[PDB]
């Protein structure tokens, strides 16, 4: 599909049977998600915004499917006031940028 | 320009006579530019994401040039860690996700 960006880019994702929220950032190099239970084990990753350094847990292979489309990757999940589907699932699924 | 994400979508955009290197985000709803001097008078507002939130100053009918297409709208100056073109301004110079 072809979004335009007069309003939030606000896609549901499907992420351990269940649905959710999350918003395709292309400013955000990795996709990290709300508080919530994914399976195995998770190692430190401290990210940097626009209010400075936070730090999340770094999940890797996990199955998420977007807007349709399944993409297997790293997410990362911490205090993140919104989900943010980063550049590293929007090339899994080919997404570009068009002007 | 179709732009592809496996690198961090960056671009020359003209402001106040200088060149600068600014992101393309469709996660941010308005535009953060690094601290820089600009012309009119401008209002406090508190922006926050990752990390927290930080003051800038907002100037509006700010005139932007994104890859050449000009583009005009308000644009928040503060200490951003890198320059970002927000929706906008994406949405002036025919900015889409597609996928
Ligand atoms: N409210 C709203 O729309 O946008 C807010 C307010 C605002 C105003 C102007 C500009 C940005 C924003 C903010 C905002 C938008 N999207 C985010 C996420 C977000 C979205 C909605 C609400 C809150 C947070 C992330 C930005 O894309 C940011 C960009 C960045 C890149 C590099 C360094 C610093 C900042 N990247 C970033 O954190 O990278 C990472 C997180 C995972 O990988 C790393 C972000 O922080």
């Amino acid at each position: 599909p072809q979004i335009t960006l007069w309003q939030r880019p606000l896609v549901t994702i499907k992420i351990g049977g269940q649905l959710k929220e999350a918003l395709l950032d292309t400013g955000a190099d990795d996709t990290v998600l709300e508080e919530m239970s994914l399976p195995g084990r998770w190692k430190p990753k401290m990210i940097g915004g626009i209010g400075g350094f936070i730090k999340v847990r770094q999940y890797d292979q996990i199955l998420i499917e977007i807007c349709g489309h399944k993409a297997i990757g790293t997410v990362l999940v911490g205090p993140t006031p919104v989900n943010i589907i980063g550049r590293n699932l929007l090339t899994q699924i080919g997404c570009t940028l068009n002007f």
